[PDB]
């Protein structure tokens, strides 16, 4: 897991026009967003997220990072502009196919919560959880 | 360390033709190779160390990860293709930059080595201990 963990700090996230570092994720819930600019489906879902990001972030310790299945680049950014959270770059598609294998992500928009601190999953089903409790009242909808 | 775990997890290294998981390097030590195909000490350090890790890598139990700071990709090909151990993907610049800085390596070649499932640094002078140990009597050169 060791150097997994340093090829993982290797790689710089996105956040808008900056790239970051990752110790920003310490101890919070983190998801995986995996959407694209041309899925009808995430159109009409990523505005919710993005109320629901603004509104409790900060309060609920939460970050957001893409996993865009958008293959191109204009579209990915035309579409990451419109959010408010952090991003694997465009670049890193490797990244974004290992990840949608590694969750058995079939479909988008698919949202999948994670320990930052354990890397332990925490939910798969909070796309459909959010639009069922928008006010994010059982937040983090742990699976089971 | 949780998400930089699976985002790490996520790239997939090169191995010659193939590109492989990460789990085979648990367990081992494992080397960071900084070197470049048009660097002169780099040309005469790389053989010595194909012929280590041809004779030792088993029986010692350590893997070698290219780190390139070849920029052109035919040199980068050129030059792996004389290795007989893993790289980071040309397209993965980004993370040899990040690791450079890291490890504070300010020249090549240079040979980093560190325990794969702790992530702890081993060696940052095996460059030149293996010039000096050609037999690995004092493999893995731990520092201080
Ligand atoms: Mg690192
Ligand atoms: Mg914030
Ligand atoms: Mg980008
Ligand atoms: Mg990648
Ligand atoms: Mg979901
Ligand atoms: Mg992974
Ligand atoms: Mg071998
Ligand atoms: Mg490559
Ligand atoms: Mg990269
Ligand atoms: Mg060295």
């Amino acid at each position: 897991s060791g150097v997994a963990k340093h090829l993982g700090e290797a790689l710089k996230l996105r956040k808008q026009a900056d790239t970051a570092d990752m110790d920003s994720l310490s101890g919070k819930t983190v998801f995986f967003y995996f959407s694209a600019s041309w899925c009808p489906p995430c159109r009409g879902f990523t505005p919710q997220l993005v109320e629901f990001y603004e509104k409790h972030h900060d309060s609920k310790n939460f970050e957001i990072i893409l996993a865009s299945w958008d293959e191109e680049e204009d579209d990915f950014n035309a579409y990451y502009a419109k959010m408010p959270w952090l991003s694997i770059p465009f670049a890193n598609r490797n990244i974004v196919e290992a990840l949608t294998k590694k969750y058995s992500v079939e479909s988008i928009p698919t949202l999948i919560g994670l320990n930052a601190d354990t890397g332990d999953t925490v939910t798969t089903r909070a796309r459909h959880a959010l639009t069922q409790d928008p006010m994010g009242e059982q937040f983090p909808w742990r699976d089971e």
